[PDB]
């Protein structure tokens, strides 16, 4: 049922760290399945969000379980499946891990100043520094004790992180 | 909550019509959001199918309702959203339509001989005739009364199918 020769990689990291760009390119070049985790939020969450209220860990819980389940499905028919999910808290990672031993994470790791300039570089985008601060505040970095976590250096042009991500995926 | 300025396109058609190959390349070229609808099956459907049994329409309902919420979520942040779902039965399509007035279908239309040839050209694939035959039996072509349906000619090279898809997407 779990297909141990198929693997799932959750692209994680704070907002602006490259999750969508990297994951978009990596799936293209690898012919891999690709799911953006934001699309699994229940109707409930989309409406809360539209109304400007910020989700809570109790709201994230149903979203994450659906993420879990979608990972379970993707691994039924693809050797390599990529999911985009910031996954800031260890506890979110545990919820994704459950029942998916063939799941691992690729942490797109960068420090604050690198990500900030990358967020600023978008024409017309009004940058609120506080948004990023909190991202980093919320971030619970996966340490070495989290052994299904691979880490990729973002202080690199898009092509590099894409390559490092590929290397990380192919490394076995 | 319905962003009436954003749109969702459900690429549909029988097995082998090209849904995946076309949606992939098209989302790539348009930088559109993309969801393979098979990834939204509830846990139980996956197991049921893991066990070798085919889904019945009761199984499909919650699958489709979840896909519906997924389209709902996608249109929140993407101007163009692609979803792959063969959606053969009118009923499945209504399930998708509900609460999504900004959703429409893109029918990858073509006949047996053409689809057959293509499935057969898969290297290593032992073509089983009955499969495709059942697909066509099950197909309830969207007639003119389904006004949210766009049609594309599959009897054209992939990249033309792509362009024709791109053309109907940009047509408005
Ligand atoms: N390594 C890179 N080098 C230069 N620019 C990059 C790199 N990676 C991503 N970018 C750009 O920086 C911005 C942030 O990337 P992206 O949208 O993928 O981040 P994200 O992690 O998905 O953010 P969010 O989680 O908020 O949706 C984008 O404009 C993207 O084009
Ligand atoms: N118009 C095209 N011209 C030639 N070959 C095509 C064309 N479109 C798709 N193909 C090829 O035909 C095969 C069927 O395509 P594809 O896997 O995208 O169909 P599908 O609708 O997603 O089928 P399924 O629902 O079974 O996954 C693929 O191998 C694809 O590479
Ligand atoms: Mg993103
Ligand atoms: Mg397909």
């Amino acid at each position: 049922t779990t297909n141990h020769d198929h693997h799932i990689y959750v692209l994680m990291g704070v907002s602006g760290s490259g999750k969508s760009a990297v994951a978009s390119e990596v799936a293209h070049q690898l012919h891999a399945a690709f799911l953006d985790g934001d699309f699994l939020h229940p109707r409930r969450n989309i409406e809360k969000m539209a109304s400007g209220e910020p989700l809570n860990d109790d709201d994230r819980k149903p979203w994450l379980q659906a993420l879990n389940d979608a990972a379970f499905a993707m691994q039924r028919t693809n050797k390599v499946s990529l999911i985009v999910c910031s996954a800031l808290k260890k506890h979110y990672r545990d919820l994704l891990r459950e029942g998916n031993p063939n799941l691992s994470f690729i942490y797109l790791k960068g420090d604050f100043d690198v990500i900030e300039s990358r967020l600023k570089a978008r024409k017309g985008h009004f940058f609120k520094t506080q948004m990023l601060v909190t991202q980093f505040e919320t971030l619970q970095e996966p340490g070495a004790d989290e052994t299904d976590v691979l880490v990729v250096d973002i202080d690199q042009p898009l092509e590099g992180v894409v390559a490092s991500t590929i290397e990380v995926i192919k490394k076995g």
